[PDB]
Protein backbone atom coordinates (compact mmCIF):
# COMPACT_ATOMS: atom_id res chain seq x y z
CA UNK A 1 0.00 0.00 0.00
CA UNK A 2 1.25 3.43 -1.04
CA UNK A 3 0.00 5.87 1.59
CA UNK A 4 0.92 9.27 3.07
CA UNK A 5 -1.01 9.60 6.32
CA UNK A 6 -1.21 12.86 8.22
CA UNK A 7 -1.59 13.69 11.87
CA UNK A 8 -2.09 16.79 13.94
CA UNK A 9 -4.23 19.88 13.49
CA UNK A 10 -7.11 21.24 15.52
CA UNK A 11 -8.41 24.55 16.82
CA UNK A 12 -5.82 27.13 17.87
CA UNK A 13 -5.67 30.81 18.89
CA UNK A 14 -3.55 33.07 16.64
CA UNK A 15 0.06 33.37 17.73
CA UNK A 16 0.13 29.79 19.03
CA UNK A 17 1.86 26.79 17.46
CA UNK A 18 0.92 23.53 15.74
CA UNK A 19 2.92 20.58 14.42
CA UNK A 20 1.90 18.27 11.57
CA UNK A 21 3.46 15.04 10.31
CA UNK A 22 3.46 12.93 7.13
CA UNK A 23 4.02 9.21 7.76
CA UNK A 24 4.98 7.61 4.44
CA UNK A 25 4.41 3.95 3.57
CA UNK A 26 4.80 1.87 0.42
CA UNK A 27 7.46 4.05 -1.23
CA UNK A 28 10.81 5.68 -0.49
CA UNK A 29 10.65 9.44 0.09
CA UNK A 30 14.17 10.04 -1.26
CA UNK A 31 12.93 9.75 -4.87
CA UNK A 32 10.19 12.34 -4.21
CA UNK A 33 9.80 15.73 -2.59
CA UNK A 34 7.18 15.59 0.15
CA UNK A 35 5.31 18.36 1.91
CA UNK A 36 1.94 20.02 2.50
CA UNK A 37 -0.76 21.72 0.45
CA UNK A 38 -3.57 23.71 2.06
CA UNK A 39 -7.16 24.17 0.88
CA UNK A 40 -8.66 27.41 2.16
CA UNK A 41 -12.47 27.39 2.49
CA UNK A 42 -13.81 27.91 -1.01
CA UNK A 43 -10.39 27.75 -2.66
CA UNK A 44 -8.26 25.22 -4.50
CA UNK A 45 -5.05 23.75 -3.16
CA UNK A 46 -1.86 25.76 -2.77
CA UNK A 47 1.64 24.68 -1.77
CA UNK A 48 2.58 25.17 1.88
CA UNK A 49 5.99 23.55 2.36
CA UNK A 50 8.04 20.99 0.46
CA UNK A 51 11.28 19.18 1.33
CA UNK A 52 13.59 16.98 -0.75
CA UNK A 53 14.69 14.26 1.73
CA UNK A 54 17.66 13.37 -0.49
CA UNK A 55 19.06 16.90 -0.14
CA UNK A 56 16.91 18.37 2.68
CA UNK A 57 16.30 21.26 0.30
CA UNK A 58 13.26 23.25 1.39
CA UNK A 59 10.62 25.37 -0.33
CA UNK A 60 7.90 27.51 1.24
CA UNK A 61 5.04 29.74 0.17
CA UNK A 62 5.68 33.47 0.56
CA UNK A 63 2.78 33.98 3.01
CA UNK A 64 4.39 31.27 5.15
CA UNK A 65 8.14 31.88 4.96
CA UNK A 66 9.74 32.71 8.29
CA UNK A 67 6.89 31.09 10.25
CA UNK A 68 6.66 27.48 9.04
CA UNK A 69 9.66 25.14 9.03
CA UNK A 70 9.61 21.71 7.37
CA UNK A 71 11.99 18.87 8.25
CA UNK A 72 12.30 15.20 7.33
CA UNK A 73 13.20 12.00 9.19
CA UNK A 74 14.00 9.32 6.61
CA UNK A 75 14.81 6.90 9.45
CA UNK A 76 11.04 6.92 10.09
CA UNK A 77 10.13 8.03 6.53
CA UNK A 78 8.19 11.01 7.90
CA UNK A 79 8.20 14.78 7.40
CA UNK A 80 7.23 17.42 9.96
CA UNK A 81 5.64 20.87 9.70
CA UNK A 82 6.31 23.16 12.66
CA UNK A 83 3.68 25.90 12.27
CA UNK A 84 4.70 28.80 14.53
CA UNK A 85 2.89 32.12 15.04
CA UNK A 86 -0.32 30.96 13.39
CA UNK A 87 -2.54 33.56 11.71
CA UNK A 88 -6.25 33.47 10.92
CA UNK A 89 -5.40 33.27 7.20
CA UNK A 90 -3.67 29.93 7.83
CA UNK A 91 -7.13 28.43 8.42
CA UNK A 92 -7.41 25.63 5.87
CA UNK A 93 -7.46 21.89 5.36
CA UNK A 94 -3.85 20.75 5.08
CA UNK A 95 -2.95 17.69 3.00
CA UNK A 96 0.21 15.60 2.85
CA UNK A 97 1.52 15.93 -0.70
CA UNK A 98 4.36 14.66 -2.86
CA UNK A 99 5.97 15.96 -6.05
CA UNK A 100 7.81 14.09 -8.78
CA UNK A 101 9.27 14.42 -12.27
CA UNK A 102 9.99 11.60 -14.71
CA UNK A 103 10.24 11.60 -18.49
CA UNK A 104 7.70 9.73 -20.46
CA UNK A 105 9.28 11.12 -23.49
CA UNK A 106 11.47 14.07 -22.48
CA UNK A 107 10.72 16.64 -21.01
CA UNK A 108 8.17 14.37 -19.35
CA UNK A 109 5.47 14.84 -16.75
CA UNK A 110 5.71 17.05 -13.69
CA UNK A 111 3.47 15.43 -11.10
CA UNK A 112 1.82 16.34 -7.81
CA UNK A 113 -0.54 14.18 -5.76
CA UNK A 114 -1.76 14.51 -2.17
CA UNK A 115 -3.56 12.17 0.21
CA UNK A 116 -7.29 12.82 0.39
CA UNK A 117 -7.51 12.53 4.19
CA UNK A 118 -6.29 15.91 5.39
CA UNK A 119 -6.58 17.63 8.75
CA UNK A 120 -8.51 20.80 9.60
CA UNK A 121 -6.39 23.66 10.95
CA UNK A 122 -8.64 26.44 12.26
CA UNK A 123 -7.25 29.62 13.82
CA UNK A 124 -9.65 31.22 16.30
Amino acid sequence: EVQLVESGGGLVQPGRSLRLSCAASGFDIDYYSIGWVRRAPGKGEELVARIYPSSSSTSYADSVKGRFTISADTSKNTAYLQMNSLRAEDTAVYYCARWHWAYSAWPGWYGMDYWGQGTLVTVS
